């Protein structure tokens, strides 16, 4: 079939085009009349084609991976349409709408060209279903995860490779469920391996957990399509298409030429002359080359021009003739191309857009016979033509620095545009090259070409990026890997071209192979200290290094240089010496033509160059520099070259910044992120930083670079002041923009001294500059460092993200806590610096001065754990006593050194000793020497918070109820008047502070709290905790008490092992011989503790990351007993539940946490309530967290300790109530986000130790196991202070208003000099004296302390009356509360909340206004706020009634306003959102409450409303609603019913439904549907719960009645019912009613708390 014809000087060889043979086979294309979701987007044809026809099927229901294979033009684009198609349609409801957030789809292209076209097609075609498509395009990751935030993305495989390597969005990446993969034949060239890489990882990901994301290749015609297609994980008989070159639409012939290359160019113009003057067929020609599209083109022309052949190929129209020229010549910018009036058109992506566009319609339009181009207009557009030319086919490319083939891929999607279908009837594609070309590219167009792996080439760094995501952590897993990879398949088949060895005869799948390669692989990446490689155990972990080396594409050779060469001595010229030197230009050579502009460009760059003048590291250097300094260059190779180098600079000096950045190298970081700018930017230092304004025209730059104003002189001018100083008046206005946009920052800094070693670090950063999206977009990223006065070390850094709408609002100040180390020889000072990430000259640098800090005191020795002889239990002196410890015959190393303290001396005591020692038994050491004696006082034992007390009281109740005749152990409630009876009926009264708090304010009064002989003060480090100064005033004033009266008052403190206990021990006013502080290593079972850092900015991102660690730390470390992970919510905790189990799923081990068989533990699961918990507790895991029912944690409880399951994930916010025990505990989370601040906190130690002191269950070794997985920054924080003792100081300081409230409504304070001596009973004032850096003090002396408390208390007090709490006489000094401290100190409101209630009485207050009011309470700001719940808030709040003034979305004001209103309306929510709702109506009563005293303090009259509504929220109710909502199973349609029947009250409703009246029990009973059960409970409450009966000149009113509880069965607990007495309106009076009542008011309304309709009018 191919004719051979040769000539002189070329060798034609023509290859006729098969014929269409497309009717062997009736296969009639589909009617495409598909559902009418499926349909929108073929919006311009009618029926599909031939190639979709028989992909259709598959593609549009089934889900498993294929793979196609077809001529360029030919219809592949629209069988991956239809696989969005079915996804669509997977994530679409049966009438409704899309949810757009369940999924994301992702299409790779092999270029930039193809995905912008391609982004705009499917964008135009998938617009009506409001899916919005988008380009994965960043210089910056700011961008590209906010491009992560749409729906279908379009991206190169190198920018989805480089996403996936950092691991930063896996949170999104896991959402995506369908891939699309253009032009697969890639794998050919050398960029396939990161195609490999891509779909390795991915499907092996989909192998192991079982988590379905579909894959669809479209590739060309090629032979080895079932090898690509098994590679793909495809089905030969349902999921491989193959389509000869007949099922092109247009069949193209093919010439082949070849030929050193003049007579190309004499071929290509006779070509033109054959085709556009003969034939008078518009063709195009590629060339591989910008400038040399012109230049054929040129060539071309004059050619023409000379032998008067140019009017063959000129158009004589007089339209053509006269309109070509016109709208072109006249129109065009480009000097080159402005020779186009005969014709001819040059496309080379190097003009503008405008341009292009111009020259595309004008070829389609016919206007242009010949196009010459680039590659560029050959990817991504739709402009077909006759004939096309590959005019040439080696091309340079700068990697090798030779001249290379041209990629089989670009020839492929060239020759596709040849032959226009609806026009032509056939194509004409020629290809001119040299002779000894013709075999390689014949056999590629017609089908021969196999696609080979290049991934041996790229394997260690490809491995090495597998090692740092933690997808491969031994030689086994990543032969599992390399088991998915195109080499692996096409070394299975075919495996003599690869040098294999052929040793491996007897391996199976090639193990052995993967084995041995994998191995090689990691000694090199192991000796390069890019991994730690354990040769024989096989187990590897990733560096940080390594971790740098994947994040940037920087090869193995090239970071073993850098950390080499890089020192902290290093300048500028060593910087660019260290790049040039990289192993990414070694191939590049210095030539000698290149010689002549190589002496002058670096006679210009202003960085000295050492290296020798003709080395190619000085090449690469001033290539470097010159591009930096914007130097034009007449070199075509050189300009090349420096291409490449830039294209390389932009991560190549990333790695060398995060390489200094990570040693802890402050100057040579600070100068490699500016020379990361340099590159980025394309500026030197020392040019106008208006150069990084892409709209600042020229003339402004050159006019301010020929000045010498300095940078700072620009800021804070205004238009006429900024043109004056700039010498151009019109610039005024323009620059002063620019320059109010600059990324610019504000920072203060506040310095507590945690110990004499560390400091704790407050940084305020605001900003300062004007926000703009087209150079800011949403976020801004800065760098905080922290310098020593000498800028040698780093002390610490970290990323600092100002998003928009933080940086845009009223309250626009963001907080950073940190910790640097200190010496005791101090440093003058150290640097703070924030400096922009991409920004040059942003920087604002902060000194932290160190003259007035004063250290905190040395801390003394702990006590020393002699080593006596264990006291047996008989040691106790009772029988009974000693029965206490059943089978226990001595006591621990520690119980022994305090007993003589504790059980034969009434000294005050104090404890401190690490979680898990036993303190507990000193507690009762001394509770056995009280109920001794004959006498047996009351004892109060107090704990940090009610799960403590609980724990503690379901012990002691059970354990010591029967000792000595009898003992009432009771714990106290919430109100006031019953615990207090509780009090008198107890001999031991466990409480928490503010429950102890409500009853000792009562003391002088209510004789029973001075008789109290013994106080337990447990977990008293717990006073610097969340509510702590509550604790410290409650103790304080415990020890006022017992001064006060001289009755002795025992006092016993247990903490963990403290720093400053010597002040904690003299507070409680005990001997120094009874102050026992241990050290923190004294636990009985050691704790082998191993941390973890991870160096991951996405929080979501960063907990999927640890999951799969803790998973090998379980296994690993407790392989054989229990662990306990937790985890910073409860949110999280299923999470990592989902997480742990895919884990688990990933070795072929599902139920690997699960021991008993699951039919035995199948009845707990039943009963479990929530379906996430029964489905992990099905596989061995469950978990833990405060929304859990009782019923679920029993449950959960009772499968770990029997040992059931044997992990279990608990949130860090049930870590007090956790009544369980583990051998290994896991502390995944270090920070919990806080709504309030918009930013993560750090754990309290406090917590940490707590959860760590559970790792109890020693191992055969005798030890417990720990694990702390941590963000770097926070490392040597926790490590410190888990290997030193814990330093707690007091906050009472930051809460001085709310304690003294207190002390102001009772009568205990009086004025100011009566504060004082309340202050020095505190905690607060005893570390005033140690530390005094840590509260602000100046002077460490009596005159500057006195004065300190002096200021403090004033200030408090101004921050009293300013908010009008009390009376301040400044005359005498005193002050005194004024009748609204009184209901703050009641109820236990905030003061903040108290000042806030004041807006309302302005005009007066509604129900529509203190619904609002009540929600702005300070108290509900502390109610997590659970990222991305926003929607499922704005829902809620479009269906309800009364509106916010302005909705602030999120917000904890917003949330709580939403949420009470939801509940007013029965509306169900998630369980997350139902739990807030529960802590929310928690104390909204007593919020409500208070708003009706203080509206009833002055005239106004709108408390009744606010009674209303607390019987609204009690009653689950709004204000105008038929009271039958209140009756059992009454829904709204059944409430309906009874309105239709005349029913309008519940009274109305009792009087009907009688047998004998009313006769309508027949159609009443049949019309409600309701059950005889529910009628029963409609009884039951209709009867005897519903309230029935009804009732200075002084008024008497009498009640009577015909009891104990309320029914709501919508609100957790309701005190029993009470009533107000209201007759600008005066008098109030609130009581409970039994029977009977008789009450006379005085005055100079009968209301409800919990039912509705009963008010006496
Ligand atoms: N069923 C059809 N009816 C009409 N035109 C079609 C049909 N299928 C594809 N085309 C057109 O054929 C051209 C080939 O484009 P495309 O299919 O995206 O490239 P490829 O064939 O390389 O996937 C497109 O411009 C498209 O509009
Ligand atoms: N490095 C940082 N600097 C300042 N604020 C941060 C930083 N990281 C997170 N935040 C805060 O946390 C929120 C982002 O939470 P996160 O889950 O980490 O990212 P995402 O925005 O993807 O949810 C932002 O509102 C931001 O204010
Ligand atoms: N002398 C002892 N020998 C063995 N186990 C003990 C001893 N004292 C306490 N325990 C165990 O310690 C657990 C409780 O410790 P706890 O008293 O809470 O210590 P801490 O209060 O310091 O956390 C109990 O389960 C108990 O069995
Ligand atoms: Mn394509
Ligand atoms: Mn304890």
């Amino acid at each position: 079939g191919t004719t051979k014809r040769v000539f002189k000087g070329y060798e034609e060889i023509h290859v006729p085009p098969p014929k269409k043979r497309s009717d062997p086979t009736d296969q009639n294309i589909p009617v495409t009349e598909l559902p009418e979701w499926a349909r929108i987007p073929f919006n311009t044809t009618k029926t599909l084609n031939k190639i979709q026809s028989k992909c259709f099927p598959t593609a549009f229901l089934d889900d498993g991976n294929m793979l196609v294979c077809a001529p360029t033009g030919s219809g592949k684009t629209n069988v991956a349409m239809l696989t969005m198609l079915r996804e669509i349609g997977k994530n679409r409801n049966e009438k409704g709408e899309i949810d757009l957030d369940a999924f994301k789809i992702v299409y790779i292209a092999p270029l930039k060209a193809l995905v912008q076209e391609q982004v705009g097609n499917f964008g135009k075609r998938l617009e009506p279903y409001g899916i919005k498509v988008s380009e994965l395009t960043g210089d910056r990751q700011l961008t590209k995860q906010q491009i992560s935030e749409t729906q279908v993305i379009v991206t190169t495989p190198e920018k989805w490779d480089v996403i996936t390597r950092k691991a930063t969005d896996i949170s999104y990446t896991n959402l995506v469920r369908l891939i699309i993969i253009d032009e697969i034949h890639l794998l050919h060239d050398d960029r396939g391996p990161v195609l490999e890489s891509i779909v390795s990882r991915t499907i092996r990901r989909t192998e192991q957990t079982g988590e379905p994301v579909r894959i669809i290749g479209l590739s060309a015609t090629l032979p080895n399509y079932r090898d690509v297609a098994s590679f793909l994980r495809v089905d030969f008989e349902k999921g491989l298409f193959y389509f000869d070159g007949s099922y092109r639409p247009c069949p193209l012939r093919q010439e082949f030429i070849g030929v050193q290359l003049k007579t190309m160019n004499d071929i290509t113009y006779q070509k033109v002359l054959e085709h556009v003057g003969q034939n008078r067929n518009q063709m195009l020609i590629f060339v591989h080359s910008r400038k040399e599209t012109a230049k054929t083109a040129k060539y071309i022309r004059d050619k023409a021009l000379e032998m008067d052949t140019i009017n063959q190929i000129l158009k004589h129209d007089a339209g053509t003739r006269e309109v070509l020229q016109e709208a072109a010549s006249s129109v065009n910018n480009t000097d080159l191309k402005d020779l186009l009036p005969y014709g001819f058109g040059i496309h080379h992506a190097g003009m503008s857009r405008a341009d292009r566009t111009d020259v595309e319609d004008l070829f389609a339009s016919g206007h242009i016979q010949v196009l010459v181009c680039t590659a560029t207009l050959a990817w991504g557009v739709n402009l077909p033509a006759h004939t096309v030319i590959i005019k040439g086919t080696q091309v340079y490319s700068p990697e090798k620095g030779s001249w290379v083939e041209l990629s089989p891929q670009d020839v492929l999607q060239m020759l596709g545009r040849a032959g226009r279908p609806q026009y032509d009837t056939y194509g004409e594609g020629i290809i001119i090259t040299t002779q000894g070309e013709i075999p390689y590219y014949l056999s590629l167009l017609n089908q021969q070409l196999p696609i080979e792996s290049q991934l041996v080439s790229k394997l260690v760094d490809s491995l090495n990026a597998e090692i740092v995501l933690g997808n491969v952590r031994n030689r086994d897993e990543g032969v599992e890997w390399l088991g998915y990879t195109y080499l692996f398949v096409r070394m299975l088949r075919s495996p003599g071209l690869y040098s294999v060895g052929a040793e491996y005869e007897d391996d199976v799948a090639l193990e052995q192979k993967r084995v041995d390669l994998i191995h090689s692989a990691a000694m090199v990446l192991k000796k390069s200290n890019l991994i730690k490689y354990d040769e024989k155990t096989g187990k590897m972990q990733a560096t940080e290094l390594g971790r740098i080396a994947s994040h940037y594409y920087i090869s193995h050779e090239s970071m073993d240089t850098y950390n080499k060469l890089i020192h902290p001595a290093m300048n500028d010229v060593e910087l660019f010496r260290v790049f040039a030197q990289s192993g990414e230009f070694k191939y590049i050579p210095v030539r000698q033509e290149e010689k002549l502009e190589l002496a002058k460009l670096l006679a210009r760059v202003p960085i000295p160059v050492k290296e020798s003048i003709e080395e190619p590291t000085a090449k690469i250097n001033v290539l470097l520099q010159a591009y930096i300094s914007r130097l034009k260059l007449e070199g075509l190779a050189l300009m090349a070259d420096m291409v490449y180098v830039t294209q390389s600079a932009g991560r190549i000096l990333r790695a060398i910044f995060e390489i200094c950045l990570k040693k802890g190298w402050a100057s040579v970081a600070k100068l490699a992120l500016n020379m990361c700018k340099m590159a980025e930017k394309r500026m030197w230092p020392t040019m106008s930083p208006l150069r990084q304004y892409p709209t600042c025209p020229a003339e402004i730059i050159k006019k301010a670079e020929r000045m010498d104003v300095p940078w700072s002189s620009y800021f804070d001018l205004d238009p006429p002041r900024m043109g004056e100083l700039l010498g151009m008046p019109k610039a005024g206005k323009t620059v002063c923009a620019l320059v109010s946009k600059f990324p610019r920052v504000e920072i203060q800094g506040n310095v507590q001294p945690m110990t004499r070693s560390m400091l704790r670090i407050e940084l305020t950063i605001t900003p300062n500059f004007q926000w703009d999206v087209e150079l800011h977009g949403v976020t801004e990223s800065f760098w905080i460092l922290v310098e020593d006065c000498d800028g040698e070390e780093i002390l610490f850094h970290d990323v600092f993200i100002l998003r928009k709408d933080l940086a845009e609002a009223e309250e626009n100040e963001h907080t950073v806590e940190f910790t640097v180390p200190i010496s005791e020889p101090m440093p003058p000072n150290y640097f703070i610096s924030v400096i922009s990430d991409r920004w040059m000259h942003s920087e604002t640098r902060m000194p932290v001065s160190f003259q007035k800090l004063i250290l905190p005191e040395r801390f003394p020795p702990h006590t020393e754990l002699l080593d006596l002889q264990p006291l047996p239990v008989s040691a106790l002196k009772a029988k009974d006593y000693a029965a206490l410890y059943p089978n226990w015959q001595q006591f621990n190393k520690i119980q022994t050194q305090t007993f003589n303290s504790l059980y034969n001396t009434d000294n005050n005591v104090l404890v401190a000793a690490p979680t898990g020692s036993g303190k507990t038994v000193c507690a009762e050491f001394a509770l056995l020497r009280h109920w001794a004696k004959k006498d047996a006082g009351r004892a109060v034992y107090i704990a940090p918070f009610q799960e403590l007390v609980d724990l503690r009281f379901q012990d002691w109740q059970k354990r010591l109820s029967h000792l000595r005749g009898g003992k009432e152990i009771v714990k106290l409630t919430g109100e006031t008047t019953t615990d207090l009876k509780l009090l008198e009926q107890g001999d031991l009264i466990l409480a928490t502070p503010l429950q102890w708090d409500v009853l000792s304010r009562q003391w002088k009064r209510r004789k029973n709290v001075q008789t109290v002989e013994l106080f337990i003060a447990d977990d008293l480090h717990m006073l610097g905790g969340q509510m702590g100064y509550i604790y410290e005033i409650v103790v304080s004033r415990m020890h006022f008490i017992r001064t006060q009266t001289e009755l002795p008052m025992r006092i016993v403190g247990l903490s963990v092992s403290l720093a400053n206990a010597r002040d904690i021990g003299e507070w409680i006013d005990a001997k120094k011989h009874d102050i026992y502080n241990f050290s923190p290593h004294v636990r009985p079972v050691p704790l082998e503790l191993h941390i973890q850092s991870y160096t991951i900015p996405h929080f979501p991102s960063l907990m999927l990351a640890m999951a799969k660690p803790t998973y090998l730390a379980i296994t690993q470390l407790s392989p054989d007993q229990p662990a306990i992970v937790f985890v910073p919510s409860r949110k999280q905790t299923r999470a990592t539940a989902r997480d742990l189990l895919t884990a688990c799923l990933a070795d072929d081990d599902e139920d690997r946490f699960l021991h008993v068989e699951v039919d035995q533990i199948r009845k707990l699961l039943d009963h479990v309530q929530e379906e996430a918990l029964a489905e992990a507790l099905s596989h061995g895991v469950g978990y833990y967290h405060e929304a859990l029912s009782q019923s679920d944690k029993r449950i959960v409880k009772h499968l770990y300790n029997n040992g059931a399951i044997q992990v279990l994930i608990a949130s860090r916010d049930v870590c007090w109530e956790l009544d369980f025990t583990a051998h290994l505990v896991v502390v995944m989370g270090t920070q919990f986000f806080e709504g309030k601040e918009h930013r993560y906190i750090d754990y309290p130690l406090s917590e940490v130790l707590q959860m760590f002191g559970k790792a109890l269950q020693p191992s055969k070794d005798g030890r417990s196991r720990g694990v702390l997985m941590l963000p770097a920054v926070k490392r040597e924080y926790y490590k410190k202070f888990l290997n030193e003792a814990l330093p707690v100081e007091s906050h009472l300081h930051n809460f001085l208003p709310d304690a003294f409230v207190t002390e102001i409504s009772t009568k205990m304070i009086e004025s100011g000099e009566d504060a004082i001596n309340w202050a020095t009973f505190t905690y607060f004032y005893r570390r005033l004296l140690a530390n005094p850096s840590y509260y602000g003090l100046q002077d460490p002396t009596h005159d500057g302390l006195s004065q300190y408390l002096s200021d403090l208390v004033e200030t408090t007090l101004k921050q009293l009356s300013d908010a009008r709490i009390i009376e301040m006489d400044e005359d005498e000094g005193t002050v005194a509360p004024l009748n609204a401290a009184m209901i703050a100190a009641y109820y236990n409101i905030s003061y903040m909340t108290m000042e806030m209630f004041l807006l309302s009485l302005s005009h007066k207050s509604k129900l529509r206004t203190i619904l609002e009011i009540v929600t702005a309470a300070t108290e509900f700001e502390s109610i997590q706020t659970r990222r991305h719940e926003e929607g499922i808030l704005k829902r809620i709040y479009d269906h309800v009634p009364v509106k916010m003034n302005n909705p602030v979305w999120d917000s904890a004001h917003f949330k709580a306003f939403v949420l009470v209103q939801a509940h007013f309306s029965r509306m169900n929510l998630p369980i997350d959102l139902a739990k807030d709702q529960e802590v929310i109506l928690q104390k909204i009563l007593s919020l409500l409450s208070a708003i009706v005293d203080i509206l009833s303090s002055e005239g106004h009259l709108n408390a009744l409303n606010a009674m209303e509504m607390s019987q609204m929220v009690v009653q689950a109710m709004w204000d105008r609603d038929s009271p039958l909502k209140q009756i059992p199973n009454f829904t709204p349609e059944v409430v309906k019913v009874a309105n239709k029947y005349g029913i309008n009250d519940i009274f109305d409703f009792m009087e009907q439904m009688n047998p004998e009246e009313n006769p309508n029990y027949a159609s009443l009973v049949k019309d409600l549907g309701l059950t005889q059960a529910q009628l029963a409970q409609a009884a039951n409450f209709t009867n005897n719960k519903y309230p029935d009966i009804t009732l200075p000149a002084y008024l008497k009113i009498h009640i009577e009645r015909e009891d104990p509880t309320v029914h709501a069965p919508f609100y957790p607990g309701k005190k029993s019912e009470n009533w107000w007495l209201v007759v600008t309106l005066l008098a109030i009076k609130r009581v409970t009613v039994g029977k009977e009542l008789n009450v006379k008011l005085e005055f100079v309304f009968l209301m409800s708390d919990s039912y509705v309709g009963v008010d006496q009018d």
